[PDB]
């Protein structure tokens, strides 16, 4: 009962490898829960464009997987997108506004992508995700997400600016020494959950850190989350911005860490 779609083409990528590790990625999960992934755009090489020109270039991508999560958030599986970038969501969440108007956005990020056209220091939609999605700039995909729906979990070292429009919108923080799942229960209340998640809001590292406090959030944190979030209110999940490359060790060993924080809810959903 699980829907796996998979973004291929590009959607504004500055890495080189994040189509790669999106691409692993689904590998493992179809190998794990026996899965087929509807694989959506042609691959394309990472530039520096601006959003302005970056945008319209992802238009068929954006289009294509905007009517594969339809179809599956109408349904009546788990839709789970593996995407290159975070920018694909701009095409999922008004999506998930649309159909489940009291749906709570859990937006897991390293960031805040709350930038406008007028904030933006790099130009990157990368950075401009969320704040499209909930209409404080068109990106020409819709919006409709209130604020108020989403919460930005493991954010840290926000610019001045970005976090003050955050504030002024209504969209809470919680930092991650905050990212309890109890915290994330007690943010979601009665409401029916999306998860979407940049892998740039963990710890960096694998190696033991018993004595140090991490300024990122743990695997076991994002375990939690998966665990607390009950089976029948998960509307889908988004695991987006694995750079790592094509048959490298290094995806090998990422995409093991990533199916057990997942393992919770994708087995619950699986059976
Ligand atoms: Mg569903
Ligand atoms: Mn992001
Ligand atoms: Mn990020």
């Amino acid at each position: 009962m699980i829907d796996l779609i998979v973004s291929q083409g590009r959607v504004a990528d500055r890495a080189a490898w994040m189509i790669e590790g999106a691409a692993r990625t689904a590998r493992a999960l179809e190998e794990r829960y026996g899965l087929k992934g509807h694989y959506v755009g042609e691959p394309a090489p990472h530039a520096d464009d601006d959003w302005s020109v970056a945008l319209p270039q992802a238009r068929e991508t954006l289009v294509a997987v905007r009517e594969a999560a339809t179809e599956s958030i109408k349904g009546d599986n788990l839709t789970v997108l593996v995407n290159n970038t975070c920018s694909v969501s701009l095409a999922t969440l008004p999506v998930v506004a649309r159909e489940h108007p009291d749906a709570v956005v859990l937006y897991i990020d390293g960031h805040g992508d709350f930038n406008t056209p007028e904030t933006t220091d790099t130009g990157y939609l990368g950075g401009m995700v969320l704040s499209g999605a909930c209409g404080l700039w068109d990106s020409g995909h819709g919006a409709g997400l209130r604020p108020e729906q989403a919460v930005l979990v493991g954010s840290r070292d926000i610019d001045e600016g970005e976090r003050e429009l955050i504030r002024k919108a209504g969209v809470r923080v919680i930092p991650p020494g905050e990212a309890t799942a109890q915290a994330v229960l007690d943010a979601v209340k009665d409401a029916p959950v999306w998860i979407h998640i940049d892998w740039d809001v963990l710890e960096p590292g694998s190696i033991p850190a018993d004595y140090t406090v991490p300024d990122g959030m743990l695997p076991a944190q994002i375990r939690a989350v998966f665990e607390a979030i009950p089976a029948e209110r998960l509307i889908g999940v988004e695991l987006a911005e694995l750079n790592a490359p094509a048959d490298s060790e290094r995806a090998e060993q990422a995409v093991a860490v990533i199916l057990d924080m997942v393992a919770p809810a994708f087995d619950a959903a699986a059976a």
